[PDB]
Order: structure tokens, then sequence, then C-alpha cells
């Protein structure tokens, strides 16, 4: 009948791989353009290059997720298979015409070719094109891999394939070349130390409101380099995290070198007024974070403030402001409720501002940790491509700030400094946080013991300068 006609008009099975039937052992759909929920890799290959209509929504998150599912040379061998589809034999009355030298009529030879086998060839290379354009480090990662992608591109031969060979060519080409403000920003602040005298800086002799500027900088061009990919599979957590997840490592460490040096700071000034004093400072810094919008720097204080050798120092924030003291506990209250209040900052404030980076490792790692790799359909496993979305999703809002430039200056030696923090020095995360909090006790005891006096480490005045840029 009808159903055999169609299918029978498609190659056969023991010539191409991507033409059998749709049923449950292999292809799932959710409850328009069809949304996929699970499959094998050969029908997500067959869907990702879809004769019938073209697919953006299915292209873009396939090649930001598949990676968790399928190897970047698998990928290129199983879309040039796709690529390659073998034509249909001539009939017996275009046959006896071949034989006596005549030209044959090639009625359904030419309708498969204009309505099947160009189609998906054109899908093929736009799928390249994608590839390319969005995600080239798999290219620069893999030489061998950018090879054969440019013989493959290189050899396909037709009329309508030379308009799509030469855009992939130009963007092959643009991506080596890249390989090898808008208004008036405010005036860079200083406090105790002079431009240029880098053996003087740090926490107290920098300006407060500077140090907020620079790191906001330097933590929005971090935000800013983390590609999708990088989340997806909780790949930064496996074997080969660095190569596929330099970025994100980069911003981690960032995070944890930062939070740590202000544990540092608090807990090694051991005076009482001179630790008030740090402390004080870098509330300041939070609050600049705050007027930045840069909520990554201000959850960064919170979880210095909130640690286990900091939080404890009772005697110190006892003198601390008030409006001080506000300040802090309506920057903890964002966090509270699955950071509620937080989103809800997020939604309202206006551009530019760096995200909380955090809040999209825990969502991703509880969508990863909480839906299963395949889907099983009668005794066959299908890749669960619904888990891909999803974590797409989380990773697509990550973008939507990734180009929010700040109006700010950057200040060479002061970026340096910060990029260069080393708190732990040879000692481990775990070793050195036992030695902090170990810190933490011996400068402020525990109730049954009293509180020793210490000397002063600091010779330069304590004072703040303050928050308020210069505007008289
Ligand atoms: C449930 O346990 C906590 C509650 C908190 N509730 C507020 C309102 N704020 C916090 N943290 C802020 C950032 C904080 C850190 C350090 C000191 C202070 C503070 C405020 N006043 N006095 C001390 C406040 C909190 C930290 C908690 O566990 C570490």
């Amino acid at each position: 009948g009808a159903m055999a006609e169609e299918q029978m008009r498609l190659p056969s099975a023991d010539v191409y791989r991507f033409a059998e039937p749709d049923s449950e052992e292999n292809i799932i759909f959710e409850e328009g353009i069809p949304i996929i929920k699970a499959g094998t890799v050969i029908k997500l290959i067959e869907r990702l290059t879809y004769h019938m209509y073209a697919d953006p929504n299915f292209v873009r998150t396939f090649l930001t997720t598949y990676r968790s599912f399928c190897k970047p040379q698998e990928l290129l061998s199983l879309i040039i298979e796709r690529f390659e589809i073998p034509e249909p034999e001539p009939t017996e009355a275009d046959r006896i015409a071949i034989e006596n030298g005549d030209q044959p009529l090639s009625a359904e030879l030419k309708r498969f070719r204009k309505e099947y086998i160009q189609p998906v060839q054109l899908r093929v290379l736009n799928v390249c094109r994608h590839w390319v354009e969005h995600h080239f480090y798999d290219f620069e990662r893999d030489a061998y891999l950018l090879q054969r992608m440019e013989e493959f591109i290189g050899t396909v031969r037709g009329k309508a394939m030379k308009k799509w060979v030469e855009s992939i060519t130009k963007i092959i080409q643009r991506k080596k070349i890249a390989r090898d403000f808008q208004s008036s920003p405010p005036t860079v602040e200083w406090h105790i130390s002079r431009p240029g005298h880098i053996e003087t800086f740090d926490l107290l002799t920098l300006h407060p409101i500077e140090i907020a500027r620079q790191l906001t900088l330097l933590e929005s061009d971090l935000y800013r380099a983390v590609q999708p990919s990088e989340l997806v599979g909780s790949v930064w957590t496996k074997e080969d995290k660095e190569i596929n997840s330099p970025n994100l490592l980069k911003m981690i460490r960032h995070t944890t070198n930062l939070t740590l040096w202000f544990e540092k700071c608090i807990v090694e000034t051991e005076n009482l007024e001179e630790r008030v004093a740090v402390v004080s400072r870098i509330i300041e810094i939070l609050q600049v974070f705050q007027e930045l919008n840069n909520f990554n720097g201000v959850l960064e204080v919170v979880s210095a403030m909130n640690s286990s050798p900091v939080y404890r120092l009772d005697h110190t924030f006892e003198q601390i402001p008030s409006r001080q003291k506000k300040i802090l506990e309506e920057a903890h209250e964002l966090s509270e409720d699955h950071y509620k209040k937080y989103l809800a900052k997020l939604r309202s404030i206006n551009p530019p501002c760096v995200p909380f980076f955090g809040i999209y490792l825990t969502n991703i790692l509880k969508t990863e940790e909480g839906n299963p790799e395949v889907l099983k359909r009668h005794g066959k496993e299908l890749i669960n491509f619904s888990k891909r979305r999803k974590v797409a999703e989380i990773t697509g809002e990550i973008q939507q700030y990734q180009n929010q430039p700040y109006c700010l200056r950057v200040e060479s030696d002061i970026k340096r400094f910060f990029e260069n923090l080393n708190p732990m020095g040879n000692s481990m995360e775990k070793e050195f946080t036992d030695y902090l909090f170990n810190k933490s006790l011996e400068i402020e005891p525990r109730n049954p013991k009293p509180l020793p006096r210490f000397p002063k480490k600091y010779s330069y005045p304590l004072k703040s300068p303050g928050v308020r840029p210069s505007n008289p």
C-alpha cells in the first residue's frame, strides 16, 4: 500500500542506515514540529538533518549537548555517512533506453534527488556551518577533526552546494584569523597605594571602590568566556575537565581564590580593631559590587562572611556598624528559599550585570544527577534528549547575560594583583581551610577561655576613604 510505497522510495537498510521507519524501539516524542524526547544516535542524526523541514531549535540544542552522548570524531563520521545517499536503480523501461544509448526518463530518480537527497545534503552542510560557527573550539582542540571537515567540505560538488561550501570555508578562515566604551568611564580611584607601586597593593591600601570595579571587570570577562558545552554532562567534574571546561574551571578557581583570600585577610589580622577594619572594608567592597550589579561578587563576600572561620567571630561583628550588618543580612537573604530574592533581583535590574555563577552549576548538577542518561523501550536503550534540552535551557539563561560590557577603565596592575591571588600557597584547600578555622579559634577562643589581645600589623591609617566616587 501507500505506506510501503513511501518507505520503499527511501534506500534499503543494507546500503544506508538513516532511512529505517520510526517506531517505539528507536525514537520517542514529547506530548508544529515534533519535540524529540529520546532516540538512538542514528535517529537523532536523521532528525538533525531531516528532509521535510528545517529545525533550528534541535540543531542548536544538539550541537550544544551532543558531547554528552557522542564524540566529535564520531559525529563527523555520522553526518558524512548521512550525506552519502545511494540512488535507486533505473526502472525497467529506462534500463532498456540506457541499453540503446538513449536518455532515460528517470522520473522517480529525479524526484528522489529533488525531494530527499538535495534537502538532506543541504541539512548536513547547515549542521557543518553551525558546528564551525558556534562550536569552533571542537576543531581547535582536535586538528585532525578540522582536517577531516575541510577535506569533506572541499570535495562536495554541485550547483546548490557551492554557496554553502564557500560560507563554511569563509567562517573557518575567520575563526583562524581571530585565533592568531560607549559613554565616559569614571576616574580610577586610589587610596594609599600609588599608581605603579605594586609592592604596596593590598586589601586596605587600594581603594575599595576600585577593588570592586577591577574584580567586576575580571569576573565579567570570566563569565562571558564560558561556553554552554563546558557545563553539559558535568564534564567540568570528569577527568578531561581541563580540555573540556577551561573557562568554567578558571571562574571556579577565581571564586575559590578570592573567597579564601577574604577569609585569610580577616583571620590573619589578629588584632581585634584591625580585623574590624578589614571586615568593614570587605563589606564596603560588597556594597560597590551591589552598586555595579555584580551578584557573583556580592555572593563571594557572603560566602567569605558565612564560612566557618569568619562567621563565628562574634567580637569582630559586635563592632561592625549596624548599617553594614543590615547590608550583610540582606545579601545573605538573596540565597534563602532556593535563591528567590536573588532571582527576583536579577530579573528586575538593568544591564550591565554579572550573574552569580554558582547557581547554574548547582541546577545543572541536579538535572544531570536527577535524570537518566537513557530511556528503555522494548529492551533498546534510547538517548535521553529531553535531559540534554533541559540542561541546554539552563545554559541558555547564562548566555542572555554574556553581552553586557562595563563602562569602567581597566587598571592593569590591579587586574594582575587579583588574577595572581594564591592564599592557599603550597597547601591543599581542605588543609588550608583547617588552618583558617584553627586561626579563628586562636584570635577568638570559645566561651570558657578569655579573649587575649594581639599587636598591630598595619603601619598605615585604617580609616576607609568610603564608597562614594569623586563627583565634587
Ligand atoms: C541559618 O544560618 C545563617 C543565617 C544567616 N542569617 C543572616 C540574616 N545572615 C547570615 N549571613 C550574613 C552574610 C552574615 C555573615 C557574618 C556576620 C553577620 C552578622 C550580622 N550581624 N551580625 C553578624 C551576617 C546568615 C548566615 C547563616 O549561616 C552561616
